[PDB]
């Protein structure tokens, strides 16, 4: 019985590719997360076929009706059996579907337009208006988001930090709204909002972006939280030691760092 | 029932209060593990009392009779319910016992004493004229010992047929070794320690090149146990939270016996 | 009985001469590889008579009939006796026609138009900013498609599907294309043909980077013929008694219509 | 029926393990030849076992008798069936054995004791005394020589250039002689002659030496001519040509750069 791979299209992890028109199957993707399906099929046996979710969203929980949606969603109520995907871990995630160890680390960080060089000897030096979460909290000119039904509006809508706190209090009264509904969107806010947006997002997909063209944007302070990537699998599946002894395996063999390297700064450029 | 919570005497993990000597139980102990068994224990709800391992080894197996030793050895055993230690996710350890999610991330580090002709670990391998080792049954040796790449290959080549005994039998003691080879022995050891070392007194080594690869930390249980669930929770939840980075700046930055 | 030598009109191997329409035979012919032709007639004694491939192809199979074309194919279907020519020395090759000791290394190279932020191939293969491409019908383009390395296996499948055709027909058409894409272009080619284009007016490009790999070129013959073992000892006798090296600095630096 | 490998002792092409003296076998060697012999076995499916010459010489002919010895010798009157090997390529030498096409090239160069750094602002500049052959060949002070039986020696000895045959005139009639028996030799007898001795041996023992402890020695001018190394087989034998296809596919196929790599430069101390 061949079992079906959900993803979420999200660079560099699942991509299309150029001459994809033509192909189909599981040949029309490339990118990361493709790289780590084909080698737990490689570890364990077994017939996959990728998928994308029918409405692309990582997975929440609406309130007054307590009914998961997105990868999350579609992996509990049994549409799929597997989500090989930048897939948070998080606790309200663990109590309802399987979490396996870690297989990338990640941080929620901060992305602003890249201000210009400052020409006043004749050296140049950055200038960023915004260097810390505090400081991006304090001030008001600057407006910040981040994606709708994802990882990190959870993590600042259940936070109790000071500066996280007010930073969600302001998210939560903004008009018009700050949160974006891809990444892609957030990071074309970001380049077209004169300087005047700044996105949180994952430190790995931040990096992403300001490694490639144009590369108007940059990552300012630190991540302001560690986590992690999983790989999620449904409550009391046979799937799920295996799939974790093939990401403990894979990440001794180093396949996980050479998948990174290759899919992250391998296909830089600027 | 009181469970018994095996760990082993590494700092700034679990060390000796300074007058240990007259409290008893588990307040003679300090240290990130202890608070992180309090937490725990807080979130879950149990009576815990502290041991240590009889034998200051993580855990290995003989590798002949198949007999494991140390925490991982007092878990399969039945000789302790739960390991709150610095004990690394591995997946010989993960056949035999239940790990939960990892509480902090680490790697392997080169330290030295105070140009760097090192860099990296390549030209560490390369360059014959410094000696390097690690930790003798540990999760270094080990993991030096399976590893399929070239330069870990030939640094594992060159420390086990090495004259005299290039691993050391606790970290301690390969830091006193460094210290004392003024320059011509590299200790190989996980980073979060190298960090812990080098921002203390009298701050003469530092932490060259980068990580060799990333790990982490978990807390250990036998296999099987009604106790992994509820502490793969409890660590999810202390790490939204923000109380593990808490305990981390506690324990390794708000001291701080270093000019940096 | 005269031998028929089969040879590609590559400069400075086999070029017209200036008065060429004027003389007939082997007068209108002059280069490293006529000379080369004349030496090892002299050495061997017979009578040869120069001639130009009918497809200027140096030596490729068809991949669906395995049908051989160019120098490679002239010799082997007994349309020639000798092929005196840049023919570079590969297993595919080998296995269907006899080659000679090499009588001058080489290597693949770059060139581009005159910061250099590609040095070595492989920024080259990871910057996808500029284009690359080698010759068709040709022993670089079959040393890219069976390559294993990883750098190499991405270069030619971007070379292979790459819009438009990358690819050239003569080295000539590369080096005009070089010259005409102002820095877009980059050209993989033999090291020897490399150095002679830059030593020569209007010195415009120059060569990048160390050769990818160490080759040669062979003095090639039909398999079985009883020229082989006659012509090696030439080849070996010229290189010993320094003439090779002779002729090269005649027809590749004593002229040198450039300023280094 | 195994055949016998037969091998100089030279470095780095066949040393002599550290541990040699409890091993047996051809677990006793290491080094660039025995990479390339194992390579040679997997190719083409063969038993070997690794031997040394008794005279420890690469092969030449003398005069009256007309016998051969070394390498070439022992090859030629069957008691050897391959030589692998670094074997020079030469047209006498072809004349009596098969050669395969060559695996490594060379040329002969010149080795003399580094010059101790000048003085003369405070930059330092290194300067010596030979800077060619001819220069070399023109003074008097200083003397060179070469290894006996070797492809360098005949090379002199039939050579028709100015240059070379004045110096092989010098040679011929030099008291004491200025030939060595082995390359280590000549090199002690370079570090040890206080500057008064070059040493003309093939670049690539040449620039191993030079890269090793007390790096002491360098190499001054160029190559002056070019040969190559190749694999050795007696006349008409059923083994040239699988081991000449062995070579290409190697070549080919970069383990031969590779195994030069990891064997030349992948150890320097200095
Ligand atoms: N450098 S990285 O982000 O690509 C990365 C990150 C991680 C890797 C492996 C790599 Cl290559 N493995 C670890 C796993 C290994 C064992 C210890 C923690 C989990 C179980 N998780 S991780 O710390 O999230
Ligand atoms: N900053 S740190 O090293 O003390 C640190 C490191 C880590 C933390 C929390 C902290 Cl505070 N939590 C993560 C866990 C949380 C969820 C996502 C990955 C695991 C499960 N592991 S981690 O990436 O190893
Ligand atoms: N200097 S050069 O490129 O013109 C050049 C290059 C070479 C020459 C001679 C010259 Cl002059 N001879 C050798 C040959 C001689 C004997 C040893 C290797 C082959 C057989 N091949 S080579 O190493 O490809
Ligand atoms: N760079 S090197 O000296 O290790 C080296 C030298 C040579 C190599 C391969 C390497 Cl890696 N192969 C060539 C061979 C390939 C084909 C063309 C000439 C012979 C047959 N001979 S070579 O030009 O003597
Ligand atoms: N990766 C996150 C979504 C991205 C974000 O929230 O920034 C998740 O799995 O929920
Ligand atoms: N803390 C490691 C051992 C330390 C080391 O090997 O450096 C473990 O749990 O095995
Ligand atoms: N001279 C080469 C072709 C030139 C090239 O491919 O660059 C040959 O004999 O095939
Ligand atoms: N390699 C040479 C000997 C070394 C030398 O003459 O320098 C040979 O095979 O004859």
């Amino acid at each position: 019985k061949t079992v079906v791979v959900t993803t979420i299209l999200e660079s560099p992890y699942v991509m299309m590719k150029k001459n994809h028109e033509m192909l189909e199957g599981n040949e029309r993707y490339e990118g990361y997360c493709v790289d780590l399906a084909a080698e737990i099929a490689k570890h364990c046996g077994f017939k996959y076929k990728l998928t994308i979710v029918g409405d692309g969203k990582y997975g929440a929980r609406d309130a007054d009706t307590k009914i998961w949606n997105g990868m999350v969603g579609e992996l509990v109520y049994g549409k799929a059996d597997i989500a090989i995907a930048p897939l948070t871990i998080t606790l309200v995630r663990e109590e309802v579907i399987d979490f396996s160890k870690p297989f990338m680390s990640l941080g929620i960080s901060i992305m602003i337009k890249k201000p210009q060089k400052s020409k006043p000897l004749t050296v140049e030096r950055m200038v960023s208006p915004i260097e810390s979460a505090e400081d991006l909290s304090k001030q008001t000119e600057i407006a910040y988001g981040t994606l709708d039904s994802g990882s990190t509006k959870e993590f600042f809508r259940r936070s109790k930090i000071a500066v996280f706190d007010k930073m969600w209090t302001y998210m939560r009264s903004a008009e018009p709204s700050v949160f974006v509904r891809t990444t892609a969107e957030g990071v074309a806010r970001v380049r077209k909002s004169k300087g005047k947006y700044a996105y949180l997002l994952e430190s790995t997909m931040n990096e992403y972006i300001e490694q490639r063209k144009p590369c108007d944007t940059m990552k300012v302070g630190g991540n302001l939280d560690s986590k992690g990537y999983g790989i999620a699998t449904p409550k009391g599946s046979s799937l799920g030691t295996p799939v974790n002894l093939a990401v403990l395996k894979l990440s001794e063999q180093g396949v996980l760092d050479k998948l990174k390297n290759k899919w992250w700064y391998d296909k830089g450029e600027c």
